[PDB]
């Protein structure tokens, strides 16, 4: 047919056959697209009404409620409707600020300046690993993972109560920073969204025109997705990060299209009649899937900034959620973040977990990132001996 488990040799030819196949399957894609657009528009309307009232768009939950298990059904519903969430006070402010200073002292101790939106190529600081295997992070990941329908029919697609250690970096942006930011896009695959057999199953109700039956919270088959090698090696239910510093409004902040089903619009857009044969509305090999005003005006107008944050808060967004980082000139305040996602245990993530453990043991850069291995001979590094039981399970040990 047109699907391919790995990068097709001639991606343009594969794209042309996929369009012919799916357009035939859809029958009247334009009509389907208009209805989906109207539905998405109801959400955009809700969002603008909230913004007009100065009301919060991003769902806001207190970590206190997550910890006590007192998040209401209405709150859970809201997160599922918006596809994102802010966890207030996930970690006390002084703990998050302490982590930031701890990592700086770690860098000084190992003379980083002599051996080396500045993204730090460090992964094994005490702060990073302790935050990752903390009871607070575990409670958050479990809660978020459970917003998904992970058990479908007679199969459990993933363990929502155990998330794998996904070693990532930290980003520090001091006052005065001027950055272009990052254009709107989605991760977890680009061309794969259309050509990967697994994604054809995930988005079956999108490509067959039964949008009413498409549920972005249905986990089935997402765990079978393997991004092309031209990259993320794990299945994430939510991307996310913890604020290491307070973050002020308008200062080049994270924005998202708080509509998880927006991906359906993205998937059908290239199938309309104003799209060149070979083109996929900006999608290109080895690049993140872009979302623009040119191809997705309805979606771009829904981009919504995170609200003001205090160090210790954490923000999360569904794996299909479109996000960006607005540009900033002469940034006020700091913009420090520690990236920590939610990747529930499953065959795919267990395979990466074994690799993570080996990298940790050596203090080397994780496979998904550039091979810099700065920490291989650093002192004060988090080691296997520092792992608590939760950390061990998160590493498939």
């Amino acid at each position: 047919t047109f699907t391919s488990d790995t990068l097709p040799a001639d991606h343009k030819a594969a794209i042309r056959q996929m369009k012919h196949a799916l357009r035939a399957q859809l029958g009247d894609v334009q009509q389907i697209f208009n209805q989906l657009s109207d539905d998405i528009a109801t959400r955009v309307a809700e969002i603008n009404a909230l913004k007009a009232q100065g009301d919060a768009v991003w769902p806001v939950l207190s970590y206190a409620d997550i910890k006590a298990g007192h998040v209401t059904a209405e709150q859970r519903e809201q997160i599922k409707r918006r596809g994102c969430a802010v966890i207030k006070g996930h970690f006390p402010r002084e703990q998050a600020l302490g982590w930031d200073q701890s990592m700086l002292d770690y860098l000084d101790r190992n003379r980083f300046d002599e051996v080396y939106p500045e993204i730090y190529p460090i992964y094994w600081s005490q702060a990073q690993m302790q935050a990752r295997q903390s009871e607070e992070m575990a409670n958050a990941q479990s809660f978020l993972n459970r917003l998904w329908t992970f058990e479908s029919d007679g199969k459990q697609w993933f363990n929502p109560d155990v998330s794998v250690i996904y070693p990532d970096r930290i980003r520090r942006r001091p006052p005065g920073t001027t950055s272009k930011g990052l254009g709107a896009h989605t991760d977890s695959g680009a061309l794969e969204r259309w050509l990967l057999p697994a994604y054809q199953r995930v988005f079956a109700n999108v490509f067959n025109g039964n949008l009413a039956q498409y549920d972005p919270w249905h986990a089935a088959h997402r765990t079978e997705v393997e991004e092309y090698t031209v990259k993320c090696s794990v299945f994430r239910t939510f991307q996310g990060w913890t604020a290491l510093s307070d973050m002020l409004p308008g200062q080049g902040l994270l924005h998202v299209v708080p509509i998880p089903e927006a991906m359906a619009y993205v998937l059908l857009r290239p199938l309309l009649d104003d799209v060149p044969e070979d083109e996929l509305c900006g999608v290109a090999p080895g690049r993140v899937l872009p979302v623009s005003e040119q191809w997705h005006p309805l979606l771009i107008e829904a981009l919504t900034s995170i609200p003001k944050l205090e160090a210790g808060d954490s923000v999360w967004w569904h794996c299909d959620v479109i996000h960006s980082v607005a540009p900033v000139e002469n940034q006020q305040g700091w913009g420090n973040v520690m990236y920590i996602p939610a990747a529930p245990m499953c065959e795919k993530n267990l395979a990466y977990a074994h690799k993570v453990k080996a990298a940790l043991e050596k203090g080397a850069s994780p496979g998904d990132f550039p091979r810099e291995d700065y920490e291989t001979n650093w002192e004060g590094r988090f080691t296997l001996a520092d792992l608590n039981i939760h950390g061990k399970r998160a590493l498939g040990m």
